[PDB]
C-alpha cells in the first residue's frame, strides 16, 4: 500500500554526468561513450545574451577552449559540433558506465526523473511532468543547465530532457537530447513566457484509480457521463480534453479496479463542482496531474529496472 | 526557483541491493563489504507467523539455507548472525561497490530516501519521514522487504531504515541497520496498529520559509506570538509543540529571510485557523510537513554529494 511521488532510480544516470566549462561558464554535460552532450550557451558570454549567433560564436572556439571534467579527471576534447541547441563534445575517453540508452522526445502530459546536478556532481532526483504548455515545474538554481530528465524501462535508460533555461513565473525549459526545444521557447535573454497551461486529465483519471486500488473510494458516485458531457465540464475547469484514446490507454485501470472509464469521468466532474469539502485523495487536497496511467500500474505492481 | 520532493540520487544505494531467498521467502538484503543485511522474518514459515521464535527457527538453519544473488552472480553465505531484527550473512566476497556509510538511528521528523527495490533489483526512489509514532508513509508492496532508507552527506550514504512491515492503516515499519524497530512495533502478525499522528510543526515551518524564500509571501501578516501562546495553538490543531530548539534550528532560514521564528508561527497560527481559502503554498492545498529545515537549505541552496 501507499502511493508517492515516485522517480526512477538515479545511478545509471549519475555515472553519465560531467562538468562542462567554458570561460567563465561552467555547467553539467552527459557523457555517453565518447561524447560529451551539454547546452550551447556554455560558449555564451554575458554581455551577448540578449541575441547570441551560436555559429558565430562557436566558429571561434577551439577544442581546447572547453574543460570537461569528470570526477577528478580531465577529458581532453577531440572534436566538436552543434545541434540544434546542445553542443556535442567529443572526447578522447568512451565512459565506461555507459548506460544502454535511447534518446527521446516526449509528449505533453508524460512524466520523467530530473538529475538535478551542479558542477557535475548529482544533489538530488524528482519526478516532473511536461506540462501542455511545454514547461516543467522543476527545482533548478544557478549552474544547473545540462541536468537530464529520462525514463528506465528494464535496462534501458530513455532520456527526455536537458535544461537550459527558467521562465518569468518560476518555470523550466529546455530541450530533448537532440537539442530542441519543448514549447516555442530559445536559449536567449527574451521576452518569453510560459502560454496559459491547462490540467492533464488522463492523468488526474489514472491518480483517481491509483486511489480506488489503494483502499479509497469517497470520491465516487453512482453516475456516468458521456466523454460528450464530460469534456464540456473539463473545459470549464481548464482540463485538457479527454480522448477516446485516452479512454483506451486507461482501460487496464479500469479493467483492475472494474470502474468504467466514463463512470470514474462522472466521479472526476463531480469533484470539479463540488470540491473535495475537506477531504483528501492519496494525501493531496488538489486534484494531482503528474502520473501517467503507466506510472500507477508501475507503482502499485512493482515493476523493477536493471 | 522552484520546489519538489526531492530524494537523494540513488546510485551508491543501487550497487548495495541484493536479493536474499530463504526457504519460499525472497525479499532484499544490503550488501555491504562482506555482509549481507536484511529482515530476519526471511527464516519465518506462513503457519508460524504469529509469535516465532526467531533464535529457535535460526538455530535450525544452515548457511545453504540462505541463497544471496547480487545480479546473477549468487553470492555463498559463509556465517550468519541474528542482531534484533536483522540477520547478517557473512559472504565469500566483498562487495566492490560499498560506498563510504555509516549507519544512524534517526529521531522523528527527520526525513529519507526511500530506494523500493523487488527481488534485488531497485524500483523507485521516493522521499519519506519518520512520523511522531514512528510509522512511515511509504509506497510498498509484497517482496519489497530489506529495502532501505538513507540520508547522503558529502560522500557518505547514511542509512537509517529497513522496511519489514505494513501496519493495518496502510502505513510502514521498519528498523534501523542494527535490526531494532521504530516505535512499539514488531516483526510478527500481531494486532499492532499506528498511534496517534501529529504534524512536525518545525517542518511546516521550515515548508513555509521556502515558500518565501522562492517568493512566495501571501500566507505573511503583521502579528507575532510567544512560544507559549503559538503551543497553545498547535496542540488545538495536532501539531506537536515547537521547542526552543526547534526556534534555533530555524535560525539560518529566520536569517535569509529576514521573518522571525516567532513572526512565521504567527503566520502558520493564521493559517490553521483561517485555512487557506483556496490559495496553495509551493504547490500544495495542505501544510506540507516533510521537509526538514535540512532539506529545504539543501534544495535552496543546491548542495551537491560524490
Ligand atoms: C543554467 N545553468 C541556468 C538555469 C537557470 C538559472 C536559474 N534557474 C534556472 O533554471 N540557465 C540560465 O541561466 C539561462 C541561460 C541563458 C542562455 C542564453 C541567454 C540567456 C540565458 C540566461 N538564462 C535564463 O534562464 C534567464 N531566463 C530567460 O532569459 C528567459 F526567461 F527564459 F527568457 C534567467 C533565469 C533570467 C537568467
Ligand atoms: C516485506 N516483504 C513485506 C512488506 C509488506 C507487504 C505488503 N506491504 C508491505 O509493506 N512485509 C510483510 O509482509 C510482513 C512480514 C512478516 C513478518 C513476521 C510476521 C508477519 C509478517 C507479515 N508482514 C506484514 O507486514 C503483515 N502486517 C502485520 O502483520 C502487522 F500489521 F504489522 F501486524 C501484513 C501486511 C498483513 C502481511
Amino acid at each position: 500500500s501507499g502511493f508517492r511521488k515516485m522517480a526512477f532510480p538515479s545511478g545509471k544516470v549519475e555515472g553519465c554526468m560531467v562538468q562542462v566549462t567554458c570561460g567563465t561558464t561552467t555547467l553539467n554535460g552527459l557523457w555517453l561513450d565518447d561524447v560529451v552532450y551539454c547546452p550551447r550557451h556554455v560558449i555564451c558570454t554575458s554581455e551577448d545574451m540578449l541575441n547570441p549567433n551560436y555559429e558565430d560564436l562557436l566558429i571561434r572556439k577551439s577544442n581546447h577552449n572547453f574543460l570537461v571534467q569528470a570526477g577528478n579527471v580531465q577529458l581532453r576534447v577531440i572534436g566538436h559540433s552543434m545541434q540544434n541547441c546542445v553542443l556535442k563534445l567529443k572526447v578522447d575517453t568512451a565512459n565506461p558506465k555507459t548506460p544502454k540508452y535511447k534518446f527521446v522526445r516526449i509528449q505533453p502530459g508524460q512524466t520523467f526523473s530530473v538529475l538535478a546536478c551542479y558542477n557535475g556532481s548529482p544533489s538530488g532526483v524528482y519526478q516532473c511532468a511536461m506540462r501542455p504548455n511545454f514547461t516543467i515545474k522543476g527545482s533548478f538554481l544557478n549552474g544547473s543547465c545540462g541536468s537530464v530528465g529520462f525514463n528506465i524501462d528494464y535496462d534501458c535508460v530513455s532520456f527526455c530532457y536537458m535544461h537550459h533555461m527558467e521562465l518569468p513565473t518560476g518555470v523550466h525549459a529546455g530541450t530533448d537530447l537532440e537539442g530542441n526545444f519543448y514549447g516555442p521557447f530559445f536559449d536567449r535573454q527574451t521576452a518569453q513566457a510560459a502560454g496559459t497551461d491547462t490540467t492533464i486529465t488522463v492523468n488526474v483519471l489514472a491518480w483517481l484509480y491509483a486511489a480506488v486500488i489503494n483502499g479509497d473510494r469517497w470520491f465516487l458516485n453512482r453516475f456516468t457521463t458521456t466523454l460528450n458531457d464530460f469534456n464540456l465540464v473539463a473545459m470549464k475547469y481548464n482540463y485538457e480534453p479527454l480522448t477516446q484514446d485516452h479512454v483506451d490507454i486507461l482501460g487496464p485501470l479500469s479493467a483492475q479496479t472494474g470502474i468504467a472509464v466514463l463512470d470514474m469521468c462522472a466521479s472526476l466532474k463531480e469533484l470539479l463542482q463540488n470540491g473535495m469539502n475537506g477531504r483528501t485523495i492519496l494525501g493531496s487536497a488538489l486534484l494531482e496531474d503528474e502520473f501517467t496511467p503507466f506510472d500507477v500500474v508501475r507503482q502499485c505492481s512493482g515493476v523493477t529496472f536493471q
